[PDB]
């Protein structure tokens, strides 16, 4: 329906001074680096990924997928690309997000993560979920690993591997086979393959429950074959100690079987907010150079 006037940008690859690795593996190799555009006097933290060396046709179909997907989002609590370098390795530049993946940081910092941090969290992710949601974008891979810290006060949702756009009012996304992340994923999908914006509050719904039991693993033990019986059962994951029932019952309805019975990422940007004027009644924690500019400060 409406035409995708998103601009990718094209970099030189001498416009971009490397920094140091912070993360390969699997996938690739990832740099913080700065981006200091033509003479424009700006100096931007970026982060360089390089879907590792291997050049296979394959890899580049893919990064190059991402920097679709990538280049068509503009929201606070999404990800930035900055923009592409067509060097013979094909790098996608994005905007530094210093404090790193949100899993790791709950993990390293639980003694002194309080309420407000938590219940903000959870609306900003709403909030660049709900905002997917309208740009018709179902993300498919919802989790804590996946959302970054800019600061810590500020959260992006990141990891478009496996987003699609829905064409033409096209209600769900069925999917082909392949590796897909088991204990964060809707029912209707485990099983069906199918995914839908409401599939993306399942895993919205585990991405919470990390969060608040700090970084813990989901169904820890359980191997991935039994979730879905586990599932059908009627088994959820258990209601963490920091929370109330407020709180956990929220976690609950996005796990629910009838996909449309589940919460709208709107509502729970409402229900989070308001807990979030008062932390303290639902969650109970013991205790309780000279040019440089962020991304989100220089626009185009
Ligand atoms: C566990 N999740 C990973 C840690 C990581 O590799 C991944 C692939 C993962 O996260 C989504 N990844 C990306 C994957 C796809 C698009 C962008 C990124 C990405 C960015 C940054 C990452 C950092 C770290 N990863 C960063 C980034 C590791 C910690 C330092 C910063 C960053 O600063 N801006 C973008």
């Amino acid at each position: 329906e409406a035409p995708n006037q998103a601009l990718l940008r094209i970099l030189k690859e001498t416009e971009f001074k490397k920094i140091k690795v912070l993360s390969s593996g699997a996938f690739g190799t990832v740099y913080k680096g700065l981006w200091i555009p033509e003479g424009e006097k700006v100096k931007i933290p970026v982060a360089i990924k390089e879907l590792r060396e291997a050049t296979s046709p394959k890899a580049n179909k893919e990064i190059l997928d991402e920097a679709y997907v990538m280049a068509s989002v503009d929201n606070p609590h999404v990800c930035r690309l900055l923009g592409i370098c067509l060097t013979s390795t094909v790098q996608l530049i994005t905007q530094l997000m210093p404090f790193g993946c949100l899993l790791d940081y709950v993990r390293e910092h639980k003694d002194n993560i309080g309420s407000q941090y938590l219940l903000n969290w959870c609306v900003q992710i709403a909030k660049g979920m709900n905002y997917l949601e309208d740009r018709r974008l179902v993300h498919r891979d919802l989790a804590a690993r996946n959302v970054l810290v800019k600061t810590p006060q500020h959260v992006k949702i990141t990891d478009f591997g496996l987003a699609k756009l829905l064409g033409a009012e096209e209600k769900e996304y069925h999917a082909e086979g392949g590796k897909v992340p088991i204990k964060w994923m809707a029912l209707e999908s485990i099983l069906h393959r199918i995914y839908t914006h409401q599939s993306d509050v399942w895993s919205y719904g585990v991405t919470v429950w990390e969060l608040m039991t700090f970084g813990s693993k989901p169904y820890d033990g359980i191997p991935a074959s039994e979730i879905s019986s586990i599932l059908e059962k009627g088994e959820r994951l258990p209601q963490p100690p920091i929370c109330t029932i407020d709180v956990y019952m929220i976690m609950v309805k996005c796990w629910m079987i009838d996909a449309d019975s589940r919460p709208k990422f709107r509502e729970l940007i409402i229900e989070f907010s308001k807990m979030a004027r008062d932390p303290q009644r639902y969650l109970v924690i013991q205790g309780d150079m000279d040019d440089v500019v962020d991304a989100d400060e220089y626009l185009i």
